[PDB]
RNA sequence: GUGAAAUACCACCCUGGCGCGGCUGGGGGCCUAACCCUCGGAUGGGGGGACAGCGCUUGGCGGGCAGUUUGACUGGGGCGG
């Protein structure tokens, strides 16, 4: 990775849990990229593809416009929008696709549902931070 | 573009792997100081040595011992039924 990652990880904490308001403003400043950002975060997941029943999808349309499916491997997988949309139209977006995302959850599904989430871009680093508050 | 998956910087994951560290289980070697043996002598020497022995606990072999069981009918009883 370049010196645009390299100043870019060292000003984060995978170390440190973080909660969703704490961590929804770093994600503009972590992308050196050229360009064309859209965001992703990412959560992995307390369910067992090896079994169809409990398999998920549909699509839905968040709030504020563009600017869900399980894989063989069980992970989570969705873009939100385009980075556009400010840092506290970030943190009003970041409790309300996954609340809608978490009402899909099959009945055989053991244990906890949202492994962990680390907020990141198409572009960019990894902050340990949590879904819950 | 004739394979349906796209050959970007990223994450979140799969799979084996190595690396570091965290909680760790298992082996091996040496040591002596507990513990054990020993030494005309010993707050010491020599030998064994964290084994062995002993406590609590686990599962097992276990007539060497112990307590008992080992039915009724029945032309006696058993055998047979
Ligand atoms: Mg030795
Ligand atoms: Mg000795
Ligand atoms: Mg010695
Ligand atoms: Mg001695
Ligand atoms: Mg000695
Ligand atoms: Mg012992
Ligand atoms: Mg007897
Ligand atoms: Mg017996
Ligand atoms: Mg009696
Ligand atoms: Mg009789
Ligand atoms: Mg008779
Ligand atoms: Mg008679
Ligand atoms: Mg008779
Ligand atoms: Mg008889
Ligand atoms: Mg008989």
């Amino acid at each position: 990775h370049g010196k645009r990652y390299r100043a870019l990880l060292e000003k984060v904490d995978p170390n440190k849990i973080y909660t969703i308001d704490e961590a929804a403003h770093l994600v503009k400043e972590l992308a050196t990229a050229k360009f064309d950002e859209t965001v992703e975060v990412h959560a992995k997941l307390g369910i067992d593809p090896r079994r169809s029943d409990q398999n998920v999808r549909g699509t839905v349309s968040l709030p504020h416009g563009l600017g869900f499916r399980n894989d063989k491997t069980g992970a989570i997988h969705a873009p939100v929008g385009k980075a556009s949309f400010p840092p506290e139209k970030l943190a009003d977006n970041i409790r309300a696709f996954i609340r809608a995302l978490e009402a899909h959850k099959p009945e055989g599904a053991k244990g906890t549902f949202l492994r962990s989430v680390y907020v990141t871009t198409t572009m960019g680093p990894s902050v340990r931070i949590n879904p819950h508050s």
